[PDB]
């Protein structure tokens, strides 16, 4: 076997795994190839906001890339487009602790747990490791307009 073949059986694992029971709201799934078959290296996913903070009601929009030397490494996660979040990258990329292989990144954490901890960071941003200093700031210096900013985000991003 290849370093891909490792990483496909344990994507195909999760696939099930999410299919047969995942936190309500979530959506994961894989993409598709030009040719109509799945690419399970490539996952479009989204993120319910949580009701009773000011992310209730939106549903953002997040892409997970895995590598070839998956779970020996963790997905990038990416939000698409971008979110206003003080652990958010420009780009959309998620700043998270678990997804550092040099850091809380441990093979055995499961789509489901990635997903359920980008939720909670949402919520519960990490004044550690800023990645966007807009968010940063404005949650420090400002936490009403913070609120008030992430609100707006979510109503934009709110499912009809």
């Amino acid at each position: 076997l290849n370093m891909s073949g490792i990483a496909l059986s344990r994507l195909a694992q999760e696939r099930k795994a999410w299919r047969k029971d995942h936190p309500f709201g979530f959506v994961a799934v894989p993409t598709k190839n030009p040719d109509g078959t799945m690419n399970l290296m490539n996952w479009e996913c989204a993120i319910p906001g949580k009701k009773g903070t000011p992310w209730e009601g939106g549903l953002f929009k997040l892409r997970m890339l895995f590598k070839d030397d998956y779970p020996s490494s963790p997905p990038k996660c990416k939000f698409e487009p971008p979110l206003f979040h003080p652990n958010v990258y420009p780009s959309g990329t998620v700043c998270l602790s678990i997804l550092e292989e040099d850091k809380d990144w441990r093979p055995a954490i499961t789509i489901k747990q990635i997903l359920l901890g980008i939720q909670e960071l949402l919520n519960e941003p990490n004044i550690q490791d800023p990645a966007q200093a807009e968010a940063y700031t404005i949650y420090c210096q400002n936490r009403v307009e913070y609120e008030k900013r992430v609100r707006a985000q979510a109503k934009k991003f709110a499912p009809s």
